[PDB]
């Protein structure tokens, strides 16, 4: 099923561009096809709903068409769509490739800037972003453990990955080494069980203490030998007693039992503290 498309031609044009140009010539009549210059591209004043192919996604031409609201994609989306015999994306925002097509991302515990950056990569790669969780969300991107969104996602067993997964999909796909998101190993970017947690303990024997410390670092958290202000996030403590316990209560640090920590390691995700409060 054919579509109108304008290839934007600059002096320096990528191999990928010319390959898309040829497959398009082959795929449909040259009626739906137009090749334009940087020169004329600039005189376009309205969005005519046709598809534009630009490479790279920068320069003054790109900025112009983008500002007009044009539907722009990189040669790669066209190549991929003709190979899998699917339709070109709507491209409300520019789409550079289809590496993440059919991925639907939600985010939690990221800095604002970092969330924005992640949204943009996913969109550039033809994925969709869904903030709130439901059955349509395929992957949660988490920068740390413990938010309610993280909890809901872990109980459904959705994958919970780090932003580096996204950034790795991007870089590898820039250097043409990858074509789908399945091409790399998800398990390498799993969010660590204790990422973001800073753990202190009290009332344990030296042996139990050493183990918790080992197992904390192993699972991405930090271990502190003493309770300090605005450092420690969790105090492992069995009984609501004693000066150290009492000071963490004042500071509103989570006081949780030993079982919080071991159920976390065993179930594969940071457990909800309120199930495990030292003082129920």
């Amino acid at each position: 099923e054919p579509f109108f498309v304008k290839f934007l031609k600059s002096s320096d044009n990528s191999k990928c561009f010319f390959k898309a140009l040829e497959s398009i010539k082959e795929f449909q009549s040259e009626e739906y096809l137009q090749i334009i210059t940087e020169e004329e591209a600039l005189k376009i004043k309205e969005n005519d709903r046709s598809l534009y192919i630009c490479d790279p996604f920068s320069g003054v031409v790109f900025d112009h068409l983008k500002k007009l609201g044009c539907r722009i994609v990189g040669p790669q989306v066209v190549i991929f769509c003709m190979h899998h015999q699917r339709c070109v994306p709507r491209a409300e925002h520019p789409v550079y490739n289809m590496v993440m097509s059919d991925v639907t991302i939600s985010c939690t515990s990221l800095e604002k800037e970092k969330r924005e950056e992640v949204h943009k990569y996913v969109q550039m790669m033809g994925g969709r972003v869904y903030r709130d969780l439901n059955v349509s969300v395929t992957h949660l991107i988490a920068g740390e453990v413990g938010s309610k969104k993280y909890l809901v996602a872990a109980n459904l067993k959705k994958p919970i990955l780090l932003p580096s997964w996204i950034k790795t999909l991007w870089e590898k796909s820039q250097e043409k080494k990858i074509t789908r998101y399945t091409d790399i190993n998800m398990e390498d970017f799993k969010c660590p069980i204790f990422l973001g947690c800073i753990i202190c303990v009290t009332g344990l024997c030296g042996l139990d203490r050493k183990e918790v410390q080992q197992l904390t670092v192993k699972h991405g958290g930090q271990y502190m030998g003493q309770l300090k202000m605005n450092e420690c996030t969790h105090l492992i403590v069995q009984e609501p007693k004693g000066q150290k316990y009492e000071c963490a209560k004042r500071w509103n640090v989570h006081c949780v039992t030993t079982q919080w920590f071991f159920d976390s390691i065993e179930k594969g995700f940071c457990q909800d503290e309120s199930i495990y409060k030292t003082e129920p």
